[PDB]
């Protein structure tokens, strides 16, 4: 069951997009709404052919329509912070991820990018590298996963992981289109695979230094949403898209700095793991938009326990996993398997840096 | 009845694949899962534009999701061994067939390529050439062959063999696409034809010296699976896809060495045939993933008998067939008609070489 | 009602065929099965880029699957005799019409091309030119003509002959595609038209000297079959596809030699017509694969009578028709309207030459 | 695929038929058209409430519309000869099988009942008893058997004979309704079963003395036609409804007289069998409306050969079969397995009586 | 996916069955074909209104069409042995379960009722009571269980056992109709329930002394088949209708005699259980038509192991279960959980009596 807009003749759209647009450039403005998990987009025309993000002009939108402000002063300004080519409108047009701001220049409630960027500007001396493996479930318009039998379930799990075939991988066309669009847009995407759950996939955004990780992950999520809209399906980042004995959707996070990637860098990995063991409660609170409510359906064991912390080397069921190659070479990175699929990358990255590099302690972040 | 993902608009996918990806290269990693008949695929991005297979980096995957390992140490490393262009992502992207290894560098349970490669490295002085004619049945998502009437059977056998017409060949588009993809990828494919059973086809991988035969056959199987996934059907290698008076799916194997292709080389053919007559039980055990259980439904006579060995010149019903041209010219090769359609090419090729060139005897292989 | 394979997404097939195949060349081998009216095809890969037909290698196939041989020695060799470009695989790939031979080099039962070629090698001094107007009926997979109402008939005959419009010509796309494919392949096709019966068309293969007529007609029939398979319909050459007051499908034959096309050549036309009047029974026996059984449903008068011979100038209902322009100019050719639509062109052409140029008499052909 | 009239709401028809009609009585007049295998029906209202057939009035119809007469004098009179209750209009209304007569009181071309009744009036002293097992194929409106897969065939023969289950018996509702209607109408029906061919059934009309056999069989055929019309399918009496390896539809005939059912009556069975052996050609000519043309597709062996006569005890493949119980008890009847399913019962019964009781000889019947 | 005959308008069938048939009585003859698991039915008309089974006449049928005899003497006689009212044709018509016999009065290959009846005539002094709980799976015409999602599976097992609701019980209408038909026909049916597998039900035939158990169970199976045919689904008695983690279909058997139901009758239960422990191999061979081949897919543990025998009190996983109430009261019966769902009740009952009451020993039955 696909969307009604998907059944429109795409040949007409291809013919219309084949027109030479000319000097005019369409700038698609992207930002995060008040829910903290959704995205919003609207386009504008610019004729100067800009080169840098700082050249792009500020924009404003009605925040009362995005669950971001009341009716008194509902106007919210958009400050561009990321600059990417548009894969749905080819090279001349561009994708613009923006930072939401209130009417009085204050950061919005869901605008975690301001604090995240401040933290990484503080810690840039250590060069923190992040990589997050977003896992999403391809769902039809009917609320059930794509390709799943009507009013039923497919076979048991096990053949679907990284599977090839009509009965092993559902909606691979969406994944291929999203991969090509992310490569075209300049998103630092490293790879993709099919997860254990059928119609559930994964794409790994590559090492991005600091705020670039959150920027690239958010733009990749928007690109995936637009590709699924073109194909007529819905990509949901719910941690537990289907209750029962089905694999949950999570977003593991890899963390590494200059010392952790240097020779004999395992000691810093142990220090970071101990700090995360100390701040497990804060991290699990900050690893999803609902403060652990959504992640309680994925990290239920039977995925590490939500209420119990555990770490180890090459442990799939541990909250923090050290790659076996990292332990063998005594250097590399460590993977945080706690964050959910709908987690805000800015909050996750900020919490990881605060616990590791800033030695933060307590139950609340410290304002600097 | 095709897959639900097939009904997605392919024009959108074509438009997205028309984007210039640029310097980034997608490497699709392919390996054999724990079932020994299925295949798994997942992709990664590499920016160095590699030339040789040894340059490609090693990868790891969760073996517990592919019926290959337990939960203790479920990580399995991937060692690339074959290097091919990607027909589904054009020239810059590549297909990578990999060798599965355990966490402690030991070969996996289904990783027969290690022993096969060792054997052919031993016997490379004789230059063994192999060619296997894989026969597959095009099945819809409903478990019945493609193009077959709903809840029924088509006309009797005889018009469908190498037939041309709407009512004589089912799913020829898949066969043409697979042939073009195999030619593009560099797979040494020689030809194709429609088998006696409707919707059942065949493609013959050409003479490949040693381990290249298994590599090319496995990559061709993966390419066929991906093409059928694109078209929305399922290609099954079951030896007896439909019970009753319907032709079974098998994978005949041609074998030849330097002496067997030389002048007056028929004597070596007789020696090899006698050795296979001696080791019929071992060969029939090693000619399918289930140790003769699957092949018991195809080689039931009425196809040579599974429990009875027979060989001859230009004999269709014999286990080993000498081509009539080979007998006329007193040189050439001989065909082994016993292996099933789901047989692992590595095991078949290794058994043939062990019986012929290594003069192996007994009921178990000898470890060197 | 079209075939289930037709509903497959052809965009995927176009994308796969857009790949550059490279140096490898696919040779599609074509031959006539044991029924004498059907065709069989299977392809092979050749890397030498051949120029002439004699360079192409011989092939073999299982004759027991084509109603051509018993189980004792079921292998039948294929000897290429015609060389054509492949319209379904573009210029580098080629179509190969082959001559079927038994295991002991003897011509097959349905291999009339050997005797036909011998006869025309004998009579090449007179330069016999032949042209046959094959008429076929476009039928869906349901056994009823294409575009005909479900469980019914269209309007009465008369508007459909050479008609233009949605309600006047059924399946014109197949005819256009077949015409383009025949022109691309080098088939000497002269024209096409819609016959009186709806969904029944006709294409006229042009003057081809001797065995070339049979070769080109058979290759054109195969190309039509493949085009209909691509479009999902079935092209039947039955003489009476639909019983009742509907036009039958026939294949008229034009015959001319050097003297018949020369000045004052009408006398040779009268001599040939008298010889055919003498040998009407032999010709009507040899003008269809069933020895007049199939043609008894078309040549029933109400089309000349099957049991009565008649000839004249510009007579539609006569067995032999002299074109009015030929009579006016006292030179040209004459048309034989007796052969059926499923007639073997080799047998028809051989019988015509034997009666006209070889002055054959009796009820059986004379072996030379 | 059922008829369009079948999809009409039958609840409305039931409601309308629930009305009390009153004193008026509907008389459905039945007769055989010019084809000799079809039936025609039209009704009239009579208010006298008749008791005997001779009371019913004569009727007339346009014979030019039933392939029975030319346009000069196309009126044909109907003479009622059989009297039966109407199962489609309940007890007060009646079914009337009539005898067709020309304008000049001469019997029609297809009116074999006159000669048949004369013969049995001659031979009534011997009390000939006849029973014919009509076998019919339930076909949908699309020309393919009922319940058969679209554009295909069901499983092989063997499970369908007298089968019970959804996949073993097709259209059993029609058979049950026809059995109930025949029992209600007074037709001497003995039993029913499912034949080897799927959707092919059989009903055996019981021992009827003389002309009553033909009358009851024709009325039963009409009742079956009307029941199939109500259900929306077509009951065809073609001897070979589906070409190939499928069971044909035939109408075996049992014959017995007073001496043949008496003690030590086997000698008369041998005499009758010898007479039928003598007159096999006449019988096979007179056992179908087309003079053996239709039966040539059923009695092709592989059913006794059409051109070869054979008889025996408990022989299924013999033209004449003596039941094994009859041979054991030295009395009873013998079965004639030659007549086709579309045979006229009057002609079959008349030929059997002429050969057995009247000792007729030659190639043409003798007019008395 | 239901049968095409199910979509016929049942209002017409109801109207036709509403006719008063009168004095004529339809006798439906039922017997077991050569497969040993299927059933066959065909009807005849009798006008004497019989009271007892011995009054009914013998019948004959073509055994070559039921996989029961060769073509030499294919006639097989039917001897009625059970007498039941017909629920599909109301009170006047009757159901007749018959005993198949060869042409020479010898019992057929699948006619186990003769030996079973002889054994129970021998052992009638002890009054053996049997009750078998047949479990069947309601399957559509497509080969998948009724109500299951197309190309998929429903939720996991556990809510479906004896469930009530649209999503908990599939095809309850068939079960209710079958229960009513069995009660009407006089079948000693005790109860019904829905098994763990969805669309899989169970009906328990009550205590029937000796051969009556087999008779009633076979007639109940035929009634279930006819009811499913009316509703358009297929009732399969396969031991493992769906491979995987789904409950298998079995037919447990309760056994009790006069001593076992008397006071302090537990000792005889122990003796019988010990005898069955001794003869486990013979029983498991004789508990299905395929000699343990079918039951190997159901009794695989994970249902007691097929190769391991075990017995106990109130043990679900044991081959022989003593009911807990029986152990508490020291009297009653014991349940044999080994027989499969397609088991012949005659063979099961005969084996149980031979092991228990006749003290049979060895690997083959002893002919008396
Ligand atoms: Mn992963
Ligand atoms: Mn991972
Ligand atoms: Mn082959
Ligand atoms: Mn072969
Ligand atoms: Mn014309
Ligand atoms: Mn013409
Ligand atoms: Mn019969
Ligand atoms: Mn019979
Ligand atoms: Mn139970
Ligand atoms: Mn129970």
């Amino acid at each position: 069951a696909t969307s009604a807009s998907s059944h429109l003749n795409k040949g007409i759209k291809q013919m219309y997009m084949n027109l030479p647009q000319g000097e005019k450039i369409q700038l698609m403005y992207i930002w995060v709404d008040g829910t903290g998990e959704g995205l919003r987009c609207k386009t504008r025309t610019l004729d100067c052919d800009p080169k840098c993000v700082e050249e792009l002009p500020e924009w404003n939108f009605d925040g009362s329509s995005t669950f971001q402000s009341e009716g008194s002063n509902s106007d919210m300004y958009l400050h561009p912070v990321a600059m990417f080519r548009d894969p749905f409108r080819r090279d001349p047009n561009k994708l613009v991820f923006c930072e939401v701001f209130k009417y009085n220049r204050k950061p919005a409630e869901t605008n975690l990018r301001h604090s995240c960027k401040r933290i990484m500007d503080m810690v840039s001396s250590q060069h923190p590298w992040f990589g997050m493996e977003q896992e999403y479930t391809l769902m039809g318009t009917d609320g059930h996963p794509f390709g799943w039998p009507s009013n039923g379930f497919p076979g048991p799990q096990g053949p679907y992981y990284c599977g090839v075939g009509a009965d092993k991988a559902y909606g691979r066309d969406i994944v291929e289109a999203h991969y090509r669009a992310c490569l075209y847009a300049g998103i630092k995407i490293t790879g993709t695979n099919a997860e254990v759950m059928p119609a559930q996939w994964e794409f790994q955004i590559g090492p991005c230094e600091g705020i670039r990780m959150g920027d690239h992950l958010w733009v990749a999520r928007f690109i995936l949403h637009r590709v699924c809209e073109d194909f007529g399906v819905i990509a949901t980042f719910d941690p537990k898209p289907i209750p029962g004995n089905w694999n949950g959707a999570g977003c593991h996070t890899n963390f590494s700095t200059k010392a952790m990637r240097e020779e004999n860098g395992l000691r810093c990995i142990e220090e970071a793991i101990d700090k995360l063991s100390k701040r497990h409660q804060y991290h699990i609170r900050a690893y999803d938009p609902k403060g652990g409510l959504d992640n309680a359906r994925r990290l239920t064991g039977f995925t590490s326990n939500i209420n119990d912390f555990s770490a180890g080397v090459a442990n799939r069921s541990a909250s923090i996993r050290i790659p076996r190659i990292v332990g063998q070479e005594k250097k590399g990175y460590f993977e945080d398997r706690r964050p959910s699929a709908n987690c805000d990358p800015y909050a996750v990255t900020e919490a990881i840096v605060r616990t590791c590099l800033l030695n933060e302690t307590g139950d609340e972040p410290f304002q600097y």
